[PDB]
């Protein structure tokens, strides 16, 4: 389904990034949060949900979702509750890692490759195919 | 065009709004920043890239435009640099109350914005993108 996240976290060097997959079609939205408490957890749901259609987010269910603040961040933007990649984004990171002095930039350069990469279709253009065919 | 972005900056509270805008749609990506430097808009030029097909930003060319990382980023993602903002601060006002901090209340701006509606601009923009695929 088009509507369909799957939130994790991954841990490196000490920071906490939050990857978003769009199930369908493997896209990622990932960021560098600063700790994974429930007010990070909301904004990052609320951009999330700024951006792309998302009815429904599958997360590990943990701590951060279980407080006030996430909770009404859902709720306002209309989300519900209900592998590879946090390992294949972790070695685009490696790869990447020396080029930018901040975790965060070889992150973003990490979501731009597996974004991108044609292996065919890349995610970004497959997300997209997806979403238009739901709208018409 | 479909890879055709417009980015400006706007300032609110004594902080930096960097505002780029999908010119076909009227989709924005907008994020509060620490301050307008090369080196926060190469890092939302890098998010934005990765996230859209953008060939070519429109800019102010101001000064956070002529440096080394700037270029460097724009280079490595394949950026060149050859109504739907004013509307931004009015939706950050209605909000404002609701947010403790400035970012808060933008992205609920955001959100707002490209939810809108026959079309949203988040509808808009992949109907034009998935048509040039
Ligand atoms: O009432 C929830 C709103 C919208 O989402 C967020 C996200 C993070 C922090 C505050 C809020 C307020
Ligand atoms: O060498 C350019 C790369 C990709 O983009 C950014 C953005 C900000 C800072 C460093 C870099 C490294
Ligand atoms: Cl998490
Ligand atoms: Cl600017």
């Amino acid at each position: 389904s088009p509507g369909i996240w799957q939130l994790d976290c991954t841990h490196l060097e000490g920071k906490v990034i939050l990857v978003a997959v769009h199930v369908a079609s493997g896209y990622i939205e990932a960021e560098v949060i600063p700790a994974e408490t429930g007010q990070e957890t909301a904004y990052f749901l609320l951009k999330l949900a700024g951006r792309w259609p998302v009815k429904t987010v599958h997360t590990d269910n943990g701590s951060n979702f279980t407080g006030a603040t996430v909770r009404a961040a859902c709720d306002w933007a209309g989300i519900k509750q209900e592998e590879s990649m946090n390992k294949e984004l972790k070695k685009i990171i490696g790869q990447v890692r020396d080029q930018a002095e901040h975790l965060k930039t070889a992150v973003q350069m990490a979501v731009f490759i597996h974004n991108h990469k044609r292996k065919g279709y890349s995610a970004g253009e497959r997300i997209v195919d997806i979403i238009a065919t739901d709208i018409q």
